[PDB]
């Protein structure tokens, strides 16, 4: 799709087996998700933004589906304000900006 920024760019994404909604965010390295459960093991990281630093777990290789488009790949979880897809993702579903 091409999608207009007038709004926030929010889009479905699944992970895990459920559905959620996640904000495509080019200024975000990582794909951070709110707390949930993700099968497998993970590793702590802390992550910064505007406002300072969070701590997250990080899982590697966790198949993602956002808006009908897969990616494999990393994914933090922690608590962040709003779920978030990061270029990390972004890059493997082949979006870029555009003007
Ligand atoms: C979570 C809230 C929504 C997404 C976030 C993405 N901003 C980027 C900016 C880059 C830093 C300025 C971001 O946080 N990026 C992080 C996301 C986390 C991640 N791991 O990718 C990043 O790339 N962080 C890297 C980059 C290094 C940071 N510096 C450092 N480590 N020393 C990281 N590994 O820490 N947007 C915002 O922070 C903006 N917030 C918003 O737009 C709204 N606020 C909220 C709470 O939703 C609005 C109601 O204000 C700020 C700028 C106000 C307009």
């Amino acid at each position: 799709p091409q999608i207009t920024l007038w709004k926030r760019p929010l889009v479905t994404i699944r992970i895990g087996g459920q559905l959620k909604e996640a904000l495509l965010n080019t200024g975000a390295d990582d794909t951070v998700i709110e707390e949930l459960n993700l099968p497998g093991c993970w590793k702590p990281k802390l992550i910064g933004g505007i406002g300072g630093f969070i701590k997250v777990r990080q899982y590697d290789q966790i198949p993602v589906e956002i808006a009908g488009h897969k990616a494999i790949g990393t994914v933090l979880v922690g608590p962040t304000p709003v779920n978030i897809i990061g270029r990390n993702l972004l890059t493997q579903i082949g979006a870029t900006l555009n003007f």
